[PDB]
């Protein structure tokens, strides 16, 4: 199921996961950015939960600053009167991953760990605060911005973790870390998101990249792509070589893993048809990019079975009504075979 168009064993991500494993105390930290697949979390949750147990419980990572509607966090629960932004329907400034929180003032939020630890963990919130040198709290401790504009405040503290804003700031994902080590899997989902659509955040996305220490990046999309019956393959193809070069310059160490799309269907009419006309030209384009751009390549749709699956997928009740969203239980079983292949090949190395 995952084919490595690159170097994996011989790779500084790969060297970080074996010390990781070893319990070198470091984190090893997995940045899945995609669509709604990856925006419900229960893909990203499962994979969570089963290298947490393999390798290390790191903490929950990188995690929304409020709730967004039609997304889910499941390794938090948001208490606050922040307003939450999407780059879905909206435009805005926004930092990679395409979601914001205006908190206004006299703004609060507080997030509880849906298990727990209790004990000081480390923190790092993007942020944007509307006057340079603006301050805010922490379970009641200044933090504060260096001038202004988009930035990373890193500091410390316990969860349940409590965020206090006397005057505006505009807030991005917020960084949550076991500072015993280990692995974390952060979740930076889009409803209906396409890879090319990170166009819409901010021209400094790839500096927020760079800042989230991200190891392993997986891109997941493909879906969305796939539904639009007039894409320029050819034109999309570059841009995602061109998206594969600057993670690459962002992030010099990091391992790349493209999820090729699943399969999904434009009507559930008798024995797997109907798919999407262009499904097929997406699905080859994402490998194509893989190998070109020596990436890590897990076939999703091979994973159910192939061609013609998903409506077996449906009977089985691991797929929605529609023919393209999964149900939880799709989630966890396809999120568990992409654990195998990964815990496979470092095992192999």
């Amino acid at each position: 199921l995952l084919t490595d168009y690159g170097n994996a064993s011989a790779s500084p991500w790969m060297k970080k996961l074996q010390s990781v494993a070893q319990g070198s105390g470091e984190t090893f930290r997995i940045l899945q950015i995609g669509d709604s697949h990856t925006a419900g979390d229960f893909f990203t949750d499962s994979l969570r939960k089963r290298l947490q147990k393999t390798w290390g419980d790191g903490g929950i990572g990188w995690v929304y600053p409020a709730n967004v509607k039609g997304q889910r966090m499941a390794a938090v629960r948001h208490n606050g009167n922040w307003q939450s932004l999407t780059s879905r329907n909206n435009t805005g400034d926004f930092p990679l991953g395409g979601i914001l929180a205006h908190t206004g003032s006299g703004g609060s939020m507080t997030l509880t760990a849906s298990d727990g630890i209790a004990s000081k963990q480390r923190v790092s919130l993007f942020a944007k605060p509307l006057l340079a040198e603006q301050t805010l709290t922490v379970n009641g401790n200044t933090v504060s911005a260096n001038g202004g504009g988009w930035q990373v405040l890193d500091t410390g503290a316990a969860l349940p973790l409590t965020i206090h804003t006397e005057m505006p700031w505009d807030i991005g994902f917020i960084n949550i870390e076991n500072p015993a080590g280990g692995i974390t899997v952060s979740a930076m989902g889009i409803n209906g998101a396409q890879l090319t659509q990170w166009s819409k955040w901010r021209a400094d996305r790839m500096n927020d990249l760079a800042q989230t220490g991200a190891d392993l990046v997986i891109l997941s999309y493909g879906t969305n792509e796939a539904f639009n019956n007039n894409i320029d393959i050819a034109d999309t193809e570059q841009k995602w070589l061109d998206t594969v070069r600057q993670i690459r310059d962002s992030l010099p160490a990091a391992g790349i893993l493209i999820i090729g799309a699943p399969e999904s269907l434009k009507n559930t009419l008798g024995v797997c048809g109907t798919r999407p006309v262009r499904l097929t030209e997406v699905q080859q384009m994402q490998r194509r990019v893989a190998r070109q751009g020596q990436t890590m390549f897990w076939s999703w749709q091979n994973a159910m079975g192939g061609i013609c699956s998903m409506k077996n997928w449906l009977n089985q009740g691991w797929a929605a009504k529609d023919g393209v969203h999964f149900s939880a239980k799709g989630y966890r079983r396809a999120a568990e075979m992409l654990a195998d292949s990964l815990e496979e090949l470092v095992r192999s190395a």
